[PDB]
This record gives structure tokens, sequence and C-alpha cells, in this order.
């Protein structure tokens, strides 16, 4: 029963680290997308 | 998609320059046409 646990279950020690890392990366990626969508507003200064 | 954009779309950077240049040229050409039409009034001074 212990040898099976070694294969099947997850260790919350590492799992919470992975989750927090992925969450901060999600925030960063959302900011990057929000900036990428806006990165073209400068063209209007040419046209106006 | 980016490789296609490189071939198909236009860059407003250069396009606005081309457009403004052509517009100023149009104004100058219109003035030149007006002066060309008017450049014959001086004959009347002979006849009068």
């Amino acid at each position: 029963k212990a040898a099976e646990s070694q294969i099947r279950d997850v260790d919350f020690a590492s799992e919470s680290a992975n989750y927090s890392k992925a969450n901060i990366l999600a925030q960063s990626g959302s900011y990057a997308m929000a900036q990428a969508n806006s990165s073209q507003q400068n063209v209007l200064r040419l046209l106006q």
C-alpha cells in the first residue's frame, strides 16, 4: 500500500509550488496579451 | 499567418507617407495646370 502510493498519489509539497508558479505565469501572460492587443494604437497618430 | 501578412498587408508607416506626398504633388500639379491655362493672356496685349 505504500509502494502503490509512491506511484499514484501526488505530493502537495511540489503540487502547490507548481500551482502557484502557473498562477503567477497566468497573470503575467494575461498582462502580456492585454499589452499586445494595444501595441498598435500608435498607428492612429500617423493617420490623424 | 505572419509570413502571409508580410506579403499581403500594407504598412501604414510608408502608406501614409506615400499618400501625403501624392496629395502635395496633386496640389502643385493643379496650380501648374491653372497657370498653364492662364499663360496665354499676354497675347491680347498685342491685339488690343
